[PDB]
């Protein structure tokens, strides 16, 4: 369904390389409706947290530390399969198996500063969605373009 | 041969979102020639001749209604391999399954709202080019840049 | 009135220089609508009439000449002001004194290779429009943004 | 260097898919993003940021309008930021500005103008304080200011 | 006559700041022909004499400083009014009384840091051009698109 | 994060005015310029530089075209950089190529397209030895190295 939402972030170089309207312009340009959008710099157990799933991992320690190095801009987007569409918006996670025209592809060289994240599913979109906005911080409205983007609008 | 012709349409929800101008610029940067250039509103007879050999579709009558919906905007293009050209620039039709850096991958989710349509073969865009166009509609000319964009110009 | 209508053209140097996508593209980003587009190649004639009021200048025979020396994209727009604003957006006349944003600003060097024509007035845009497109040939739609780019809509 | 502005991308432009254009706009200046959310105003918000229109004939409209839907949040800091921030967005009336600014590439009339920014160092302090919670604000040092500022 | 020539320098700080691209797309968009075009590093004395004329000013240490301090990108661009015209395209001096469009408009903050020089005259073009470059980093070539934005070519 | 890759602006790219677009797609991804000069290719220069294809048919063309007008030379470092260029550049034949890239957005014709760039780490090291002495090779540290390297 077209109500799908993913969680988006540009990470600290991301935000410290002048990339964070580059990359919202991307998802709006896309057809994808932003229902959450911040900046915010994370903490060290909220890098933890996030990225719990990869506690055993050798890179583990110095991405929690860079993720909470410095602000980072949280987004939360809705959209038909957008959590798939966003990490094809973002290229591989390595830069350089990204190709140009991607995120990834086109400003990011090293994996260990990628500029981004998305929601690999609709299951951790949903938790980290929940772990970083508020409800209060999401916006339910609905673009004026919605029946240009969806046929069964 | 360089003087192949295809024809490329924004359909009408190209139109509404303002992406002319950007799948012009594409096309024109590409280094492919501009034949045929009309704003039209198609009639609904129009649209399923356009489409006719997808009569049996599920999504025929939504297809067709939808393209005579509003106007579009019709081209010829000129150039070396401009058929399949013209395609890969506009990208997968499933915009699901299109990449970043085509039409459809950066502009479209939907594909029934997938912004554009090109002629799948060479004896297609005759046909299409002739269905849309009058011989005195097209204009020839020649590109001050054909020898910098062919070998044997 | 929002219904004004303004004349465009991408002169023949503008179409050789690839600049039909960007010029076309800038009256969309504005917010203006696209009602009249066309490729044609004036004749001697028409360019003689289009720019009448100037015929005992010195620079006309050879406007004259240039002006049909090869295709031109005729546009018809409409929006709120759209005759000051189209001119706005093309920049001054004489490039060397149009501004970086406009159109003769960022693309264009000399008077007589000046990219583009817009209207000068109501009144003769509407001799404009009336000369260089029938009146089947312009295409009557609602824009699906009017009331996000108008208060009144 | 440590001035500080309110930039609001208002209804109608994030409608037209204008925040990343926006914000592109201002980070490639050399501005610092220090805050930023999103959110739907409520009347009362509409009616108090725009409080010195509130004798205006156009300020019942602005304010519906402007509670209508999201906006995105923005305060940015740089040497001369309210000045150069509105400098960005380009005259009031869209009629009126130029291109190569936000009004002048992309709005048409002064009702759906797209975007705000503060008039003055102490109007932009009184928005910012508006707008933001002081948790809501990130501090923070480019690197690239050494780039950017000669005093730096 | 278009064969008019100035000296264009990326400052370290445009250089640092990834502007090298983007300055030269601007005066290539505008019809301006490159004719030379270097990465240096400046020396403390080729500053000194760059800047000569400025020796009593009190930002002069500092800016000489500055001006050596990392890599420039050198340009020579050929052209009707280049060197006014150039000029126009930097934008001004200081950044805050720059606009919008302009290359310190858009990209800078800080007199000091105003990412980009251009000869402010004809007589001082040439002799910034014979300072910078040897005869053999000139080249002379011709646009293939000369006729298209020269009425007298 | 110290490998060095030469990609040109052939002739066809100089005189279709891509060269700030090519410099801004490489300067984008996080690489470094260290080497940059507008020249015209002898002949000699041009038989040298494509001297692995001296056999092929299309030879004397490409010979005689890549010394008709200027090249940009470049030389460009950081990590993976030889690859990473030509992954910018796309396939050598544009109908092969995607969009997103050099050849995919601007170019039709394989002999007419657009640019160069080294197949590998010895022949870049040969290439930048070819068209640059060592005294035109600049030395600095990008101030965003940091940012875009972990091991910086
Ligand atoms: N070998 C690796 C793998 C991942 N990483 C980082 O760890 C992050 C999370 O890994 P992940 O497998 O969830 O990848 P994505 O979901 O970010 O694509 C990546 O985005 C990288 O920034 C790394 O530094 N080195
Ligand atoms: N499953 C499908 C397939 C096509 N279509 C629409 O039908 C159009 C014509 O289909 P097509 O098979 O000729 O594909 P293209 O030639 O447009 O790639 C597509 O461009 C889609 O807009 C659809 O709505 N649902
Ligand atoms: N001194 C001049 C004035 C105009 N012209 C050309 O004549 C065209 C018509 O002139 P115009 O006075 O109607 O000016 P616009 O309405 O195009 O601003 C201009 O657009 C120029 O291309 C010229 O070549 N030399
Ligand atoms: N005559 C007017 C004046 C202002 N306005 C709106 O009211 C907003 C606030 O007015 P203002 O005087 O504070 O102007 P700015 O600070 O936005 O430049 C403007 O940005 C317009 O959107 C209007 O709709 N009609
Ligand atoms: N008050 C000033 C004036 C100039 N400058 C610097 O000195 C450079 C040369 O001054 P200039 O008067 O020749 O200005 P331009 O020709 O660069 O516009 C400027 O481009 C500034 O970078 C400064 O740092 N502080
Ligand atoms: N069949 C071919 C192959 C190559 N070439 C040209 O010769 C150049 C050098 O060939 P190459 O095999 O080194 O390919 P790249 O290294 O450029 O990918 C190409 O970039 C083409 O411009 C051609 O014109 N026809
Ligand atoms: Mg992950
Ligand atoms: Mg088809
Ligand atoms: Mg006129
Ligand atoms: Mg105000
Ligand atoms: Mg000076
Ligand atoms: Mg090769």
């Amino acid at each position: 369904m077209p109500s799908e939402r993913t969680f988006i972030a540009v990470k600290p170089d991301g935000v410290q390389r002048n990339l964070v309207g580059e990359i919202i312009k991307r998802f709006e340009n896309k057809g994808y409706k932003l229902v959450g959008l911040k900046l915010l710099q994370p903490t060290e157990e909220q890098a933890k947290q996030h990225y719990i799933d990869l506690a055993s991992k050798p890179f583990y320690s110095g991405l929690v530390s860079y993720f909470s190095s410095g602000p980072i801009v949280g987004m939360v987007w809705e959209g038909l399969g957008v959590v798939k569409g966003g990490r094809v918006l973002l290229g591989a996670t390595n830069p350089a198996d990204s190709l140009p025209g991607t995120i990834r592809g086109d400003f990011a060289v090293d994996v260990g500063r990628n500029v981004c994240h998305g929601s690999d599913s609709v299951e951790s979109a949903k938790r980290e969605i929940a772990f970083w906005f508020k409800a209060e911080e999401l916006v339910s409205w609905t673009s004026h373009s919605v029946k240009q983007i969806y046929e069964r609008a």
